[PDB]
């Protein structure tokens, strides 16, 4: 009911977000900083992520910048950004690191456009899922006494709504990412 709905809205929008999380991590034409979000070097021993060592930024819409602080952590930050996609060439001079992003191809926005595609209804079906559970839960308050069968047919209701709810924010996000891929 009341905090199992809200337990279902809560898990559906961790979902959400997790799937525009994964969508960033794909590159595209366009100069995207958040690309770089999972970039990880070791400093001083510690796996570091790059967000405490440089700073991320756009200079050009088909090129990125990333200013290290320590300027002896710059091959690393250099080569960590190399190891984790065999389509980027940066460039150094001192602490400045210039990351041009390759315009992709016709046949490259298509196999691209299809992985989003994927995630996107491997997203909504953890949604249903989550949802698909939620009334499991009042079902089962139903077999029992505490809800009377207007109580669940309710939930239910409620319980679509935030489906559906949720299921937009992934077919937004997603036909974002298609319209960027296709465009440039």
């Amino acid at each position: 009911i009341s905090d199992i709905r809200k337990d279902a809205e809560v898990r559906m929008d961790k979902c959400v977000e997790a799937f525009k999380t994964q969508i960033s991590k794909i590159r595209t034409g366009r100069a995207s900083p958040s690309l770089l979000d999972g970039i990880v070097v070791e400093y001083y021993g510690t796996p570091t992520p790059l967000r405490q060592l440089a700073s991320v930024t756009v200079e050009d819409s088909r090129t990125l910048k990333i200013n290290v602080f320590d300027r002896s952590m710059s091959p690393a930050v250099e080569k960590a950004i190399m190891a984790s996609d065999l389509g980027l060439n940066p460039n150094s001079a001192g602490s400045d690191i210039r990351v041009p992003l390759p315009p992709l191809t016709e046949e490259r926005r298509k196999d691209l456009t299809k992985i989003v595609r994927g995630e996107a209804e491997q997203a909504r079906v953890a949604v249903r899922n989550v949802g698909r559970d939620a009334n499991d839960k009042v079902k089962a308050l139903l077999k029992d006494k505490e809800i009377s069968e207007d109580d669940d047919r309710r939930s239910q209701d409620d319980v679509q709504k935030l489906t559906d709810a949720a299921i937009k924010k992934i077919e937004a996000a997603l036909a974002d990412k298609e319209a960027e891929l296709m465009q440039f």
